[PDB]
């Protein structure tokens, strides 16, 4: 069984679209008119109020603020969402602050206000709608598919993917933001996002779990050239009995994926990803510092990563801030102690730079013997720059200090050594100096 929608072609319920374990019931997408896909174009010149453009009548494009000499990024929302006065339109607005771009929001809110397994079908029609438009740009205006960027969140990512497939993966870039897990994880490449969908496919995983048991809406499966798992991928900082998942698609963790990206538009290197097999390995500092070439910048500037498409499923782990701009930079801090007696307290250290200076961070807790070296990695929320000096602090009667403190910048690998012969009483900020 199949349905056809004029120029958008035919859609069948044959495997793997339906009638499979993950998609038991044989559904077919709604009509284009019932899904009501709308392309809302934002521009530097019209950042707040969209212009409505269609591929059916590409005189609408000419009339609009679309520019050929400019890059073009699509933003596709997911299940039970919209674009108007929401995060897609808010995201465009960020982009105008750093670049010149045709921002196109794909709004299919009516087709996304459906039972979920219906939305998973409707996306196909939305995906066609998009490609039909993307092809019109090439056909009517000679616009290159390399300049097209498609950013999709959740179902939006597989919608993105669908359009990418429809165009034989010629579209310049797809960015999948916590791509929807239910009805995609472990399924064939035809129906989900995968590296073949665009020249460059980069994915931010934030609410990831396997299908059994389900503990999130994201894919744990790696589906890009680059796959980022900030904070482990399962639970983001800031976010027995009957288990209710009746609103998972609006989980804080799940929505955090577009929050990071939006932030990365304005804070380019606030989210550096480190090459790593597991989050544990990263937590334990095996994936530090950045490779010589450099780290990929997770988010809007991922396209600058040297060798971004040399391999598929290149895993990256990083840590982010818990709130606000969400930015974070990684540091490995080594401190070796001095004193004349072993005290039972704990160590704090501060970073002092050219830009500003950090708060105090805990480094060790328990037995504090002299000569003892203690290493710890820390998450600083801002780029301190060149570390001019450091400060050591301890608290529980006698004197204690730090003789050497080593700080290694995750980003550029740079290693800073600091020294002092002093030892201090509890709570006194001893300051070390370059050596
Ligand atoms: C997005 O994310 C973050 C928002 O949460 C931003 O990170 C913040 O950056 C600032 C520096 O730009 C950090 O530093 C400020 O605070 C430190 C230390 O504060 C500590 O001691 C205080 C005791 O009074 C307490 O109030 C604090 O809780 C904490 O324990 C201060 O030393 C600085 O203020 C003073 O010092 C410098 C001199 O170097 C002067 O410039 C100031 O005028 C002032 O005299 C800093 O203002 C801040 O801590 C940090 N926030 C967190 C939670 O980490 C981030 O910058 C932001 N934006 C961007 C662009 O990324
Ligand atoms: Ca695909
Ligand atoms: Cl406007
Ligand atoms: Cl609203």
């Amino acid at each position: 069984k199949e349905v056809c929608y004029g120029q958008l072609g035919c859609f069948s319920d044959e495997k793997p679209w339906a009638g499979t374990l993950q998609r038991p019931v044989k559904l077919l997408p709604w009509s284009p008119e019932d899904i009501d896909t709308r392309f809302l174009l934002y521009t530097n010149e019209n950042p707040n109020n969209f212009q409505l453009i269609t591929g059916t009548e590409p005189d609408t494009i000419e009339a609009s603020n679309f520019q050929l000499d400019r890059k073009t990024r699509f933003i596709i929302h997911g299940f039970l969402d919209k674009a108007e006065d929401s995060w897609p339109s808010d995201m465009c607005k960020k982009m105008f602050e750093v670049e010149k771009v045709n921002c196109i929001c794909v709004d299919w809110r009516h087709g996304s206000r459906a039972m979920y397994t219906q939305a998973v079908q409707n996306i196909r029609v939305v995906g066609a709608e998009t490609a039909f438009l993307i092809q019109a740009l090439s056909t009517q205006l000679g616009y290159s598919l390399e300049d097209v960027h498609v950013i999709g969140h959740s179902l939006g990512a597989h919608t993105a993917a669908e359009a990418g497939r429809r165009l034989g993966g010629r579209v310049g870039r797809i960015t999948g933001l916590d791509p929807a897990g239910p009805c995609f994880q472990d399924e064939p490449e035809e129906v989900r996002l995968d590296p073949s969908d665009a020249v460059f496919v980069d994915v931010i995983h934030t609410d990831s779990s396997p299908i059994v048991p389900s503990l999130g809406f994201g894919m744990s499966q790696k589906v890009g050239h680059l796959d980022f798992f900030p904070n482990g991928g399962k639970e983001m900082p800031g976010c027995d009995g009957i288990w209710e998942g009746i609103g998972g698609f609006v989980s804080c963790n799940h929505l955090r994926s577009f929050e990071y990206y939006s932030s990365s538009v304005l804070n380019p290197d606030g989210f550096l990803g480190y090459p790593c097999a597991s989050y544990d390995e990263f937590q334990e500092s095996k994936c530090f510092p950045c490779p010589a070439e450099g780290c990929p910048k997770m988010g809007h500037y991922a396209d600058q990563f040297k060798g971004k498409t040399s391999a598929v499923e290149q895993t990256f782990f990083l840590n982010t801030g818990e709130s606000g701009n969400f930015t974070s930079w990684r540091y490995k801090v080594s401190v070796t102690l001095s004193g004349k007696e072993k005290v039972n307290g704990y160590i704090r250290i501060a970073l002092y730079g050219s830009n500003e200076n950090s708060k105090q961070y805990e480094i060790f807790k328990g037995s504090l013997k002299p000569d003892a070296s203690h290493t710890c990695a820390i998450d600083v929320d801002f780029n301190v720059g060149k570390i001019q000096k450091v400060k050591f602090l301890w608290n529980k009667e006698p004197k204690l200090g730090a003789s050497q403190i080593t700080v290694q910048s995750g980003e550029d690998g740079t290693e800073y050594n600091f020294c002092s012969s002093d030892t201090v009483e509890e709570n006194v900020l001893q300051s070390l100096y370059p050596c």
